[PDB]
């Protein structure tokens, strides 16, 4: 598996327990500060981020999926990228377009913020696995995932 789908698979496991009312209550109100710093969202996380090695970096990109996870209400769509579903929301509005660009050109400082307003913005549930794939990869200086992104959304 990839670290995206080991990620969800905890993700939806934690989702069967009856801890999950309290899970996404931590996770969904860990929306209103930077990934990886709200304390009750941690007991849900790192005892799966101490399964393997990771930097801070890579720890925050998991904080940030399963609280997008949570707004979601892990309504998880493999095959259907957050790119693929911009480019549907943006049928029905052209100012979309505008934002998927700014989301693709975010730097450190932006990623987490943008990533909330887009997965908000679009419409359904998403494949929460590639979106984490893709973070963890989003600071490549190929751009190689925000490349591959943009050929999701106009190939749509």
């Amino acid at each position: 598996m990839s670290p995206g789908e080991r990620f969800l698979d905890w993700l939806k496991r934690l989702q069967g327990q009856k801890a999950w009312t309290a899970a996404r209550a931590a996770f969904r109100r860990s929306l209103a500060f930077p990934p990886g710093a709200y304390p009750r969202a941690m007991p849900y996380v790192e005892p799966f981020l101490a399964k393997g090695d990771w930097r801070q970096e890579e720890r925050e990109a998991h904080y940030l999926v399963a609280a997008l996870y949570a707004l979601k209400d892990g309504d998880h769509q493999v095959g259907r990228t957050l790119a693929r579903a911009l480019w549907e929301k943006a049928q029905g509005s052209a100012s979309v377009e505008k934002r998927f660009l700014a989301l693709l050109e975010a730097d450190r400082d932006q990623i987490a913020f943008r990533l909330r307003q887009a997965v908000a913005l679009v419409e359904g549930g998403i494949d929460f696995a590639r979106l984490l794939d893709d973070l963890l990869r989003w600071f490549s200086p190929e751009r190689h995932v925000q490349a591959r992104w943009a050929r999701e959304y106009y190939g749509a």
